[PDB]
């Protein structure tokens, strides 16, 4: 038993990380087949980043202005092009460790693993949710851009995130692997607001179910509620509104624990209105919203990867 | 910026995981050079585990009673022996993906990465501390035994943990890779007590320093204290007593933040005595003790692995 924030094994993605240098900027790139993907802002100087004209900047760059290194081997760059906010560097060699993979654009509230890298060398792995406001709360230092996020379905890596920025609030922003930002952000060093950060209500409910499965139960009260009633309390606390879709997704956990979803809502409502009274749930003193229903089922069925 | 519980990249350890079956029990083994390490209780039936005589049980087992599988390839077992609570299975093939590695026995309060596995297939990676009472709080289901914990120093994997058991309190227990349990536990299905679980005071202080580095500062008060004075307050809250060794270890963070360690102690003391007043620190509503001074420095310097 027990329940922890857990990242996917990172082996398949480690084999795809490289170092991309242009001028004096170095960051990470993702090397799949004969293409290297990295943030287009590799082409910027510190001065450029205040207000870049990427199209004009890229025009000054040739294939040979891009240095790609895998360990100690230099890849030859035979083509380059800008897709939205990502630069695509064509090389003369297919990565012999390319896993089976997809590019996917994930939905708010979904989770994924980040392999944080510096100089194209993996540093560490942690779990992130795409928050409702299209930021993540990660751990990113200078040189970490180009680090990716991903999910694995058995042997298929689904890439969903590439790291580009930190906002003034200290949270993080980035693109899918087609170079389209999550959220209303742009790859420019200017003040940018993410909206109000709402809580992923369905995720909190899954975690409460997880808690019940791991024997955490003080919080289970004797009330039930309605979808509309709970949601009037959700909005007050900046919780995402709950839908029958969400109820159905929680269906397996509800069916396993024997707790109707609307009963768990009633218990969550009282949690929201009365706080935790200095207690903890699965080892936390606040309500956790970065575990999907899938994340908890995974960790109750013992799904493995190959 | 930002600060997260982060596991080491798991690629080098993934290549060492195999499946070990004996009779009808299946669990994980670690395949390094031409040896496979796994918990000796692979040789037990469900009935055996109530009171096993391992020596008598092992006597009935031959080399051929052990099935070792790497993916779909069966390794041939040419020798077996019991070292403490681990079984060592000699095979006719050296693992071609054996990384550089060490066996180390870690100290209480230190941290390490767990690669949770089932059927010799990696499932996920998370970070654990060897608590002062020699348990860990992990996420382990049936079939997860033989999963290992490790640290990486650049290219060297230091193996320090193999998973064996869950205690009645829901926490986890296991051995070093020489098969010696951490703590007073035995590989038998009987009620076993870990003592009082104390908090790793030095770790909490490192995390408070991390918080300061990431801009969390309400908790910084105007008091200082003495080592003996703080420790009189530590013991009351079941905190580990703080020593000049601990002070020195925090020296780099103290020197970077400009906060004397004893000032941080005074702030921690008031945190302990007055609680958090519904506030949070680095996104948590309680005091975190599973980040070592090394874990926070790592995440402030951007150390990478190769
Ligand atoms: C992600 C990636 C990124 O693009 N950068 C760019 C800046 N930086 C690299 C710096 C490092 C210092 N510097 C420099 C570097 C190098 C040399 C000289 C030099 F002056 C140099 O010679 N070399 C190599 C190696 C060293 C050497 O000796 N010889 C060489 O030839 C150098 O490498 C200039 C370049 C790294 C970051 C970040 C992600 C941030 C969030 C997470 N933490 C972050 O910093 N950059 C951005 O996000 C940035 C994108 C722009 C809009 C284009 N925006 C941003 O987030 O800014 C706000 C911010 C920044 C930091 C913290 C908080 C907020
Ligand atoms: C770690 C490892 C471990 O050794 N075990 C042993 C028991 N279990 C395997 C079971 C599973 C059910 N069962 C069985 C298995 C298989 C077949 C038939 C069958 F009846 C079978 O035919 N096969 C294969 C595959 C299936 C098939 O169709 N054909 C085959 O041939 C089978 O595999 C009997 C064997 C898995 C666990 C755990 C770690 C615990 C902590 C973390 N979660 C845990 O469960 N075991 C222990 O820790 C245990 C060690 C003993 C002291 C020796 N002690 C313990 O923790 O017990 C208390 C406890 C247990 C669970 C939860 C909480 C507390």
């Amino acid at each position: 038993s027990g329940f922890r924030k857990m990242a996917f094994p990172s082996g398949k993605v480690e084999g795809c990380m490289v170092q991309v240098t242009c001028g004096t900027t170095t960051l990470n790139g993702l090397w799949l087949d004969d293409v290297v993907y990295c943030p287009r802002h590799v082409i910027c100087t510190s001065e450029d980043m205040l207000n870049p004209n990427y199209e004009d900047l890229l025009i000054r760059k040739s294939n040979h202005n891009f240095l790609v290194q895998a360990g100690n081997v230099q890849l030859r760059v035979i083509g380059h092009s800008m897709q939205n906010c990502v630069l695509k560097l064509k090389v003369d060699t297919a990565n012999p460790k390319t896993p089976k993979y997809k590019f996917v654009r994930i939905q708010p509230g979904q989770t994924f693993s980040v392999l944080a890298c510096y100089n194209g060398s993996p540093s560490g792995v942690y779990q992130c949710a795409m928050r409702p406001n299209f930021t993540i709360k990660g751990s990113f230092l200078n040189g970490s851009c180009g680090s990716v996020g991903f999910n694995i379905d058995y042997d298929c890596v689904s890439f969903c995130y590439m790291h580009h920025m930190e906002l003034p609030t200290g949270v993080h922003a980035g693109t899918d692997l087609e170079g389209n930002f999550y959220g209303p952000f742009v790859d420019r060093q200017t003040a940018q607001a993410a909206g109000t950060d709402t809580t992923i209500t369905v995720n909190v409910l899954a975690w409460l179910y997880a808690a019940v499965i791991n024997g955490d139960r003080w919080f289970l009260n004797r009330f039930t509620t309605t979808l509309n009633d709970f949601n009037l309390v959700a909005m007050k606390y900046n919780y995402e509104p709950l839908t029958q879709d969400h109820v159905d997704i929680l269906g397996p956990l509800s069916a396993q624990t024997g707790i109707a979803v609307l009963d768990m809502c009633a218990s969550l409502k009282e949690l929201l209105q009365n706080g935790m009274n200095g207690r903890t749930i699965l080892g936390s003193a606040l309500l956790e919203d970065e575990f999907t229903p899938f994340d908890v089922v995974r960790q109750c069925s013992g799904v493995t990867f190959q």
